[PDB]
């Protein structure tokens, strides 16, 4: 059984993320999707509480078809320590063979501690980011298109754009 | 539209676990599994990591027909301050209405905070049987399920204890 | 002017700590009291929170006639390390010149840090101690007649009898 | 029996926040006021530690008139964890029914949380005016209440903030 | 370059802890010595601070000749998560190859990490053990014969004895 | 006994570093030397995790002579509270007499505290300092020429170069 993992901060979670997990599913069997920056809640760059999160990519996998025996998802806490940060991950998470991402840190710490680590198959545009999803929730435009409909429920339920909205003034 | 939250720590996931989960099913639409002391491992009390047991109930419930729609695991650390655990657990999970507990503490902060808190409907296959069964030999994996047998032999649970209880 | 201090969990605060107070308030101008253990809440040994424990203390001693002018009353959290609690409590008080303390451990690590130490003027018997007032809550004994009123009006409204019961099943 | 809730940094403690807080106890039989940031001191922006905080607003609150009994000084260590900040406000203080901010974020955390929110009364005398006039060497004093100038003075509020100001 | 590791309270560092340093140098070009539960002082079973044991073996290990190119001194606080224990004195200390410990937690977590493990080369009896050098120093006993000279000379500047009886009252 | 505190981040641990620490060492019996900021690693400004930088020390040290009865080297966290500071750094090292330090916060915390401060007897140019020591391993300059022999070792060993080259990706 080949592992992977994922790690990103999902403020929210949007149609690229999902893009690229289908992508890494293709390669491995089974995915572990950390949520990285869990403390962070309430700022117009990390809006939504590691809860909210967990509830969008739960709802966003289960309703794309992706069978649950392929994924787990793990809230992560950012640390002080970054040498300690690849340790305190295998502590939350199943044992795991290879890293996904693009961020040179995360590289590195994976791979001073040992694991393969590739960059993810795929790279999304800017439009389709967190960055412009936020900045249209902020502007009424059209953000629910860049979102599984999944996650648009979840945004809906919490009061996202109004969260976000009183947090810019 | 109705959601249920559990907590225990799971030391490891067995067929009673899984048997309330079950029946706490037949009363809400969705449940909230949080996986407690997830900072505790490595003592015989307490053999497995968070991850573990992330990986043992992601993988019991999978194998059992239980609709991924239908639940959410959530590993959570113990803190320090008793008042603000709720807080804590609320922080890390979806919207809530109802929390299942037989522990008074648990209890008492959930009702404090405004939830409404019942017992769980069945009480049972026990944790502190499973591992002095996986200490003495004894027949461990039939209390299980057999996911979670599978995760237990990966990452070596049993030469785990065995160890951790020596002199 | 000279300040001392005194520090306890007050769980909760008894007529025992008020009559303390008192006497230490005949030697120093001012008292710096702070409520130790501030983190530990809903437990038969510590029920009440910080914040339940403030509100104890600022009404029994605003009742009783003591001069706000007087004192200063600070929750303060346990920490790890012994070696750094004197300097926690410092950053979250006045400047003082004495300790009041029983406790063999308060004294020794304030006289490390080079403050006056001496024992409180008074010691009260078990009889009218925290102790006493908890198990008095929990079996139907005369736990009002050991407080100061205020502090029963404060038991009253945030439930702590209800609360103490449900923690001892 | 209506009690409201002020949170401000106080850094230090002047004339306006005194204002502020007097406007206030005309609408609510006691307030809390929350010293916040406690766990900063000895910057430009932060100078004074907590327990110096409190002292000045103790102090201050006592010299003018206002009654024991209508008051609470908390201070409160900023957290890592917005969504549970509330939870911790509250742990450290008495029960509030109502709360004074003109910041969106403690709005809209507090909001959430199911309390009344309300901005302050008055808006104002200002902390960066005070600590600019005690580096420059003006006139800090007339901003302030003197029972917080004698704090000031105690502590050697002046020289340390010029201290920290060197190259 | 082949580099030990040990680990342990040295509450306070004895002739015991120094005889089976000396044995580890026989079999590693270097010693990594943690001090364990650095955060612990100021009780019967942990007296010293983390800087008052750095303090003690850097005296001892200096007076007895063992050359300084040939060991690290390192003080390491507890953590509550057991799983990143290792992780957290990894990033504490320089990179070592083989770890001596015969405390079965200990063992299994650098063995879960992939470390070479086994038991120190030495076992010192109960009589020579912190337990008893601590007991001496509260009963008036010879402690001083216990510890290398260097280190009862740390005790007598901090006031350890006057510190330990106090803490005993 | 006249004990010096030294603090710096040594990121990484230079020839400047070590000329002040022997100029200091002219003028007390013994230096204390905190490796600040031990809780930052792998970033372009602080690349060395902790147990790295002590390696570096000790073995610069020892390489250079400087008798080991006459320092020591510990690895001291950051932490929020400023005014806890001087504290954390008192329980993790031995007494201390004096602090050297040109910093104005440092100063000001240690002298609020009752120490003697002063700044270090020499004063090192930038082209001698960390920042140019990092930008020549980024630019493919000479930053050996700028440490200590002991200490290039420790970063080949390390491989410290191909990180800060990969964290500025
Ligand atoms: N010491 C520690 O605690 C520590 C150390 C290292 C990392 N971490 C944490 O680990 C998490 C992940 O690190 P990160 O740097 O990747 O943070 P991140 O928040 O996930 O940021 C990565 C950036 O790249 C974008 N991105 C990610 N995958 C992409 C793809 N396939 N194509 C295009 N853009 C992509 C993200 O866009 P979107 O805005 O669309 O998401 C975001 O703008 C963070 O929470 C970080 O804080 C913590
Ligand atoms: N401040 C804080 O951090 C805080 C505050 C409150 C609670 N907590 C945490 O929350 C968790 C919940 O506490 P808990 O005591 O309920 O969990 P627990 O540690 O799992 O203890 C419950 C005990 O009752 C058993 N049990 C649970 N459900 C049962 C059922 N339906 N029938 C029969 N037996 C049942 C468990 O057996 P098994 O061994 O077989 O599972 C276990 O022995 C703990 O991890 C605790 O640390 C933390
Ligand atoms: N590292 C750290 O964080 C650290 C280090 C040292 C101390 N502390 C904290 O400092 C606080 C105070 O320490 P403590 O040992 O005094 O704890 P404590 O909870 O205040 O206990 C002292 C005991 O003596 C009793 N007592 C106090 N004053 C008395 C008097 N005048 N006459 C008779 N009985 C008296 C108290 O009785 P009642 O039950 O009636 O109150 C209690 O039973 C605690 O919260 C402790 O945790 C923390
Ligand atoms: N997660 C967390 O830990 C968390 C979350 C939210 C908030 N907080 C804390 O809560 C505190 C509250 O935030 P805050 O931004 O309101 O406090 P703040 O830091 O005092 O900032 C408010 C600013 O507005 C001014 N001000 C306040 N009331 C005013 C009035 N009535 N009229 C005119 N000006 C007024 C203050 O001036 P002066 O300088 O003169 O006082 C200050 O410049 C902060 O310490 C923050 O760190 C923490
Ligand atoms: N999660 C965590 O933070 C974590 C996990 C594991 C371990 N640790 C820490 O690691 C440190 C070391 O663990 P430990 O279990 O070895 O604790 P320890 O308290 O340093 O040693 C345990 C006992 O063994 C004795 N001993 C040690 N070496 C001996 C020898 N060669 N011959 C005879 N007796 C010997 C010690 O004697 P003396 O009294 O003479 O010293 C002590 O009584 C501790 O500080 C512990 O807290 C932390
Ligand atoms: N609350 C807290 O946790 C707290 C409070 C105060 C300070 N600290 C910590 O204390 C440590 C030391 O503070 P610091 O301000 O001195 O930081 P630092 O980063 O160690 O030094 C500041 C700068 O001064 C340079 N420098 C040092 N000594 C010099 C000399 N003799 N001649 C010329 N340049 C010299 C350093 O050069 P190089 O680049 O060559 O090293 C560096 O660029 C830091 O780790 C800091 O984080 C912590």
């Amino acid at each position: 059984t080949m592992r992977g993992l994922l790690v990103g901060r999902m403020q929210p979670f949007h149609r690229g993320h999902l893009q690229v997990i289908k992508s890494i599913l293709e390669e491995v069997d089974e995915l572990i999707i950390c949520i990285g920056s869990a403390q962070l809640s309430h700022s117009i760059r990390d809006p939504f509480t590691a809860g909210e999160r967990v509830m969008m990519l739960t709802k966003a996998l289960s309703e794309n078809g992706i069978p649950a025996s392929r994924y787990y998802i793990i809230p992560v806490q950012d640390i002080e320590c970054n040498a300690l940060w690849v340790g305190h991950i295998k502590m939350l998470t199943p044992p795991f063979d290879r890293v996904y991402s693009g961020n040179p840190l995360v590289q590195r710490l994976f791979s001073e501690d040992g694991y393969e680590v590739t960059a993810p198959p795929l790279f999304y545009r800017d439009r389709y980011s967190g960055t412009e999803v936020r900045r249209r929730m902020l502007d009424d435009g059209d953000w629910r298109s860049l979102l599984p409909e999944s996650v648009v429920e979840v945004i809906d339920e919490i009061n996202g754009v109004e969260r976000i909205k009183h947090l810019a003034k």
